[PDB]
């Protein structure tokens, strides 16, 4: 899958994304609230799976896990997230 660097500032307390898991591989982001810190985000979107938090392999952690990653972040700091977005259909026009 395509790999994404986010650069992101946290600037308050919630990002607004929602994450779960299958039991297997990474987390991902299942819902993004309009008008968030991370709908603002110009290259991430609803699919895409969180590989790394700030260089730390989240292989195989659970939604859980990842959360608690990015909730302890302090508000105020930037940090980085690496997604990679699933294969999904397309055209080419």
């Amino acid at each position: 899958g395509t790999e994404k660097t986010v650069k992101v500032i946290k600037d308050g307390p919630a990002l607004g994304l929602t994450i779960s898991d299958n039991g297997a591989g990474y987390a991902f982001i299942k819902k993004i609230r309009e008008d968030s810190i991370m709908s603002r985000v110009a290259n991430v979107a609803v699919g895409d799976h969180i590989a790394k938090i700030n260089g730390t392999d989240l292989n195989g952690c659970r939604h859980f896990e990842v959360a608690r990653m990015l909730k302890e972040i302090p508000i105020g700091s930037e940090f980085t997230m690496i997604c990679v977005e699933p294969k999904k259909s397309f055209d080419e026009i």
